[PDB]
């Protein structure tokens, strides 16, 4: 008798057992969901990580930069869940920015080819995934993506912050399309998770604190959006950040 | 096996069976919550309405402008739920603005005594309720208030919009205090719902105020990617129950929009 | 050949020569404006401005002062003349609502007084003065970014959230007269009151909390922030009073060194 | 005695005399600024347009997708304004999105190559221009870019709206770098401007309703034919009168974004 009992949910973005997607998948299975997982490049490695989950789930390859992977995705999901069955949820937990665009590298030294790759994977793909999967989603369905509050600039995050600002915009347009299918589209803006000064300021600002080593409160928030309990929320952002973004000091 | 099984929750703001609080109370009871209800002024009338809920719940009087009611509230709640027991949730579903501060009356013609009364009830009382109830709340607890997105000005709502802007600010300060108890504080920003006063304004009780409200409501369902039904409070009640649950444990001082996604779209 | 040459502007809120309104008035006069001042002992401070200006009494909690204001201004500027600008630089919150006092311990009578003066009066002033304002005119109020909660500011932060909402409604009314209404959100300024807190008037704990809040502003601001200098704020107000932001109304301009745009 | 007397300002983005940049250049010259103009591809056509400005100004070629044009830009500007002189202002008034990403085409049918080109020109180039020009900018200087409020989704604008969301984020990072030079960076978010039945009946009606809603929402109204209030706002940011504003957005939209109805 779980929160997601009988729901068929696709979860992308598992690479390690510290991945936010790994925790989303674990909580969803604990809550009765039947999962379909997608992984990128290191599929044998990802399959071994998926063996750590409480229940067995099919693993499909999905490189969001590969248009053939996207064109075949719905058919491959249908084969995994069975003909006549549709998805109730989709989790986009994919992000990438080359070292030139995120870290110590000066903001101005990131070449556009690197930034474009990062934007393709971190923002445009949220629209690609919705385009591929909306034709196989049930009404009352839910699409959830992962965000990192980009409303204010900050050190090091640089072009990944720019990619998240683009993602938030993409999410609002995806909600317009998803609405035609009776499907919601939302992002969960998480605080920093270990998957230093800027990061420690989070626990200080958060009225309920913030534990960077614990992805479970973020996974629970994603599951709340996948459930039938936020039925009037779409094109929106839910902050699972300890309330840090609501406080200056 | 409900979403709020075994939770003790205080729900304020029931006046009619169209009240958002009535629907919050109904959904919470359907989901296994044990309620304590608070009502203002028309207690015999409220008791007749609360009899329509799926389960019996104690009804306590609470006028948020009454210091004595606030000073005795925690003790009265403890008597209702039993000594040694504490609340897991609190719902503030209280709002008021005199006629001078809403509708057709010009924005500039609202006297400050009327505006102040509206702000006391609609915004300051969210802090009063939290002050009175945090000492009797369990860790992991949740305080939820009702909001109407005041980020942009709109016709007729006038000083009620101003009161909601103040409420959003109060919520962020309440979260700082509630955090000390391991309690979350958040607001649910709902789209327009046909409750007692909303139906009267739409019916013109001035022509202009109702016509502007009519265009505002029509636009809401148009802008909402999933549509918006003003006659249905259940999606709003479900959203409040999600915040009262253990499923949004890292959200505080925040606003969740249960508005069909209308605020995310220009047209 | 100043930015505000020939403009007739009302400036409220001068109490000391450290008042933001004192600097706004000074810069406006330097830029060719003809002022009318309102105060609520102030004449000796207003005499320190570069040019002579009539001083009118205005207690924003006094309905009679508000009812007579337009008539008194017309008498000061001469029959047939109207105002081009209005500056609201008024704010108040009792000690129970801001400072060391717990957020929960502020009685509503104190909060309501603070909201009356700091937020509602922006609407009162616009109601009184719009009938004597020229098209292309400008109303400007002072704000302190209340988007996120912070220590000590407490109910003054709540009053500013209310003021931002009031400004958006005032813009609707002012638009009917071809008048703009905007707020300038300033970073913290070392006014007579603020310098005392730094010195230790609030005590060790809150004095350190406020110092972190202040050091953080200059750190976050890409161009830095000088709390001892009100001139960048006065210049921003004058930009809004000018003809150079003709399509901005119901809005907030941040004169805060860009601090509100940065997390760290 | 003008608002920008003696200031040396670079203005990019003139293509026609309806371009917002044409109006920014005109107002800045009326206010005493000495300009350097940059144009893309159709330079002869651009020269004919810039002949219509009140004063003569050097025109430099700048394709923001061309790394060689960006690498040589500072040197070429220095040659135009004279050695030992620096810029006081920079105006980025550049935008592009292919027809697959903006207009009638479904949001989902825009290929990434088209979206990426649009993002390169409309958002990333704001950072490229700042990188090239900050070494030749004076303290107290100002960089201004053009925005269209992307806080809420809307019909047709689609991936251009996404590019503007990216641009607003880029501006906040550019402000961090510009601050090291004592230079401000800000965007002006304009209401819709009629620059240079084409969309059909359905799309044409939705775009007209979207565009007309601005004048209705704006407390002071909005004139879609007139770029001058937008040009004046840009010049206010280029002036010394907003010295404490950076990484920010000034709305020159009649106040439409502050009203729901
Ligand atoms: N870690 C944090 O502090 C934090 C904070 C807020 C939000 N987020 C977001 O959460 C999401 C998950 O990140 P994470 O922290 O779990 O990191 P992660 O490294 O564990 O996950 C990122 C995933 O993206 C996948 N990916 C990269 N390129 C891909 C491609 N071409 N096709 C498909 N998938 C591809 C990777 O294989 C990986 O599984 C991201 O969107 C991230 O930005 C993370
Ligand atoms: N109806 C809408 O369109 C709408 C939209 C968004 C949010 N909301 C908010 O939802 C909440 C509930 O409103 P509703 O629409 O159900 O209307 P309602 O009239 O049914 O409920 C308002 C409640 O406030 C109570 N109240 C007033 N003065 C009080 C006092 N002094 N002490 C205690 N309680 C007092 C009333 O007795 C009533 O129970 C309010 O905060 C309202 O602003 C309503
Ligand atoms: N750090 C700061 O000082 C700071 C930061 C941002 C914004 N602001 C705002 O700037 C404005 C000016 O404040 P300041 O810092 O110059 O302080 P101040 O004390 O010099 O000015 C406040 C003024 O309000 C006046 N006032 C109070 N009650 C009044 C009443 N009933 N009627 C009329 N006037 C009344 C006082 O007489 C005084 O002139 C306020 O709105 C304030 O909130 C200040
Ligand atoms: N027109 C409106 O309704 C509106 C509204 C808000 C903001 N804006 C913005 O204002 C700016 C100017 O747009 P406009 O309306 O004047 O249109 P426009 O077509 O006249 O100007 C766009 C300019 O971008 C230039 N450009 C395109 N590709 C380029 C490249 N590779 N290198 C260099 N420059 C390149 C073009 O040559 C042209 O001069 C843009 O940023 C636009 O998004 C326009
Ligand atoms: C090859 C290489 C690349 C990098 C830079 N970043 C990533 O690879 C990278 C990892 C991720 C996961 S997405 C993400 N998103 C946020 C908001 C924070 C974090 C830590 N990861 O994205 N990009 C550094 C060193 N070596
Ligand atoms: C004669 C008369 C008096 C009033 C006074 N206001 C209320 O009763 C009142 C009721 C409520 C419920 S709270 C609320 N909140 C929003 C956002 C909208 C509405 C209509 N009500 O607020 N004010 C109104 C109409 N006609
Ligand atoms: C020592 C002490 C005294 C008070 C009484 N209020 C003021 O002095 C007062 C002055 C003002 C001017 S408005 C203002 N606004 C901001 C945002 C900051 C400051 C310092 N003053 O308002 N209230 C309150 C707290 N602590
Ligand atoms: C028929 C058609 C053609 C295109 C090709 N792009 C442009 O003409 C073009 C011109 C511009 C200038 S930037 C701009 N920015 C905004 C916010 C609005 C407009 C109309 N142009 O950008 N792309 C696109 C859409 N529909």
């Amino acid at each position: 008798t779980g929160l997601l009992d009988g729901k068929r949910i696709l979860v992308s973005g598992i690479i390690t057992d510290s991945s936010i997607a790994f925790h989303i998948a674990r909580v969803a299975q604990e809550q009765g969901a039947q999962l379909v997982l997608t992984g990128f490049d290191r599929l044998r490695l990802i399959q071994r990580i998926t063996d750590r989950l409480p229940a067995k789930a099919p693993l499909l390859e999905l490189d969001v930069q590969n248009e053939e992977h996207l064109a075949s995705l719905a058919g491959r999901v249908t084969e995994a869940i069975g003909a006549g069955n549709k998805l109730d949820g989709v989790v986009h937990s994919i992000g990438f920015m080359p070292q030139t665009g995120m870290g110590i590298n000066p903001f101005f030294d990131a070449p556009y080819a690197d930034v474009s790759k990062g934007i393709h994977i971190s923002a445009y793909s949220y629209a690609s995934m919705a385009k591929a999967l909306l034709p196989i989603m049930n009404p009352g369905g839910s699409i959830v993506g992962m965000d990192f509050d980009p409303s204010r600039a900050m050190p090091a995050y640089n072009w990944m912050t720019v990619a998240k600002s683009a993602l938030e915009s993409v999410n609002r347009f995806v909600a317009r399309e998803a609405g035609k299918y009776g499907v919601r589209s939302n992002l969960v803006a998480a605080g920093p998770i270990r998957t230093q000064l800027l990061e420690e300021g989070w626990d200080q600002r958060a009225p309920i604190g913030w534990n960077m080593k614990d992805a479970t409160p973020v996974a629970k928030t994603v599951c709340a959006l996948l459930s039938d309990w936020l039925p009037a929320t779409t094109g929106d952002i839910i902050y699972a950040d300890g309330g840090a973004h609501t406080q200056l000091l």
